[PDB]
């Protein structure tokens, strides 16, 4: 029975290491993070700023795609001192949302919730702490949530906009056309690390 | 000279099965390709379906990214199939661009040319064979080359549209607003393979 939380510690922080040590993510966003004081306006890597259910939790993750690990930041400069930054010692490339530059606006369609397999916005399974407000339009508000693959070709040929469209499979159709799905096996669900902490932390309560 | 026109025949031939076997590309994007025949409505990757001038092959390099090895296909159908394909042997994702379904839009704006930094449309260091017109305004024709990443964000702000902007340092300012920058041991040029190939003719002539 103690036992049950050596174990249970074993990793409900081992694991807030890997976090806090960003152990997925690419040597470029590494290195930005271990030099951190050098960019006061750095906020957080998006996976570590967007609240999402633990169940849609795969869902919202491939809306996302890569851009988990976009660094967002202040404003413009703290990007230009990274992008020079990294520029410098050749420690690779990333991608900069700073807060004063990315476009937040995002449209909602009447009748669409009424169309062929809707399901629902993928704001709708979000929360941000308001001064977070934009990353949220810029990341979601214009993506919606389908049920197949199929659906989401019919709608984005009807509608033919930039609205960025997820099946509930895990295909996404990007606003200009572009078709992205498969699987494997590492599962590649960007919130899993997260998830696995609000079960181990009150998992062991 | 005769153990050279045939030393180049040699090289001119492995070049070939890294070529057809998708040597470098990801697993998923070999699986798809070694299956081709499943998929009568494939075409071929970006990389091998652009036109460009070697002097310009590496800056159209960075100007696409990952979206080099996004699979070009004729048909939606064919993206579902692939989709379908590869979903059930878990070999991965990919990013399909149905000829059908992408689109291609693009608009030129008047005085541009006559904005600080300006260095030309991105859309004319390429050239496609017509019935692929689309892929090209897809690709680019929406994005415009600067010369510094301040050119690049101070355009941005002023028409706050939503065009690609490639600074010839190698900076990227998404539509939206995302800056993606940094050195990484130079080079990884999609072309230099297409390029040698055609390099090994003109040895043989």
């Amino acid at each position: 029975k103690e036992k049950r939380l050596r174990e249970i510690q074993f990793e409900k922080e081992m694991i807030e290491r890997d976090m806090r040590e960003y152990r997925g993510f690419s040597r470029a966003v590494r290195a930005v993070f271990e030099e951190k004081e050098r960019f006061p306006g750095l906020v957080d890597v998006v996976s570590n700023l967007i609240e999402v259910d633990e169940k849609y939790s795969l869902a919202v993750s491939v809306l996302l795609g890569g851009t988990a690990q976009n660094i967002v930041v202040r404003n413009v400069d703290t990007a230009k001192a990274i992008v020079e930054f990294l520029k410098q010692n050749e420690a690779g490339r990333v991608t900069i949302l700073p807060l004063d530059l990315i476009d937040g606006s995002f449209n909602r369609i009447s009748g669409l919730e009424n169309e062929r397999g809707f399901v629902g916005y993928a704001v709708d399974l979000v929360k941000f702490p308001s001064d977070l407000e934009v990353l949220g339009g810029f990341l979601f508000g214009n993506s919606v949530v389908v049920e197949t693959l199929d659906d989401a070709i019919r709608m984005k040929k009807k509608y033919r906009l930039n609205t960025r469209i997820a099946t509930l499979d895990g295909e996404l159709i990007s606003g200009r056309g572009a078709i992205t799905g498969g699987r494997e096996e590492r599962s590649s669900n960007v919130f899993e690390r997260r998830i696995k902490l609000k079960h181990l932390e009150q998992e062991m309560e």
